[PDB]
């Protein structure tokens, strides 16, 4: 599986864990 697991961090990964921090991030702001 852990080749699966390499190929998912090329699978526009790291975009997507940018815009869930930004988000999260966001989200602390808001409380
Ligand atoms: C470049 C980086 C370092 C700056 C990114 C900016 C954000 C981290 C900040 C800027 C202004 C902030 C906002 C300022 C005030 C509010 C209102 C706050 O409360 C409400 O929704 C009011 C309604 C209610 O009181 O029920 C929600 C979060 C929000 C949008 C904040 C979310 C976080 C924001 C977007
Ligand atoms: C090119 C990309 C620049 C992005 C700048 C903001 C990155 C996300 C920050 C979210 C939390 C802010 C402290």
């Amino acid at each position: 599986r852990r080749f699966c697991h390499y190929i998912v961090t090329m699978r526009y990964f790291e975009v997507v864990i940018l815009v869930v921090i930004a988000l999260s991030s966001i989200a602390l702001a808001a409380e």
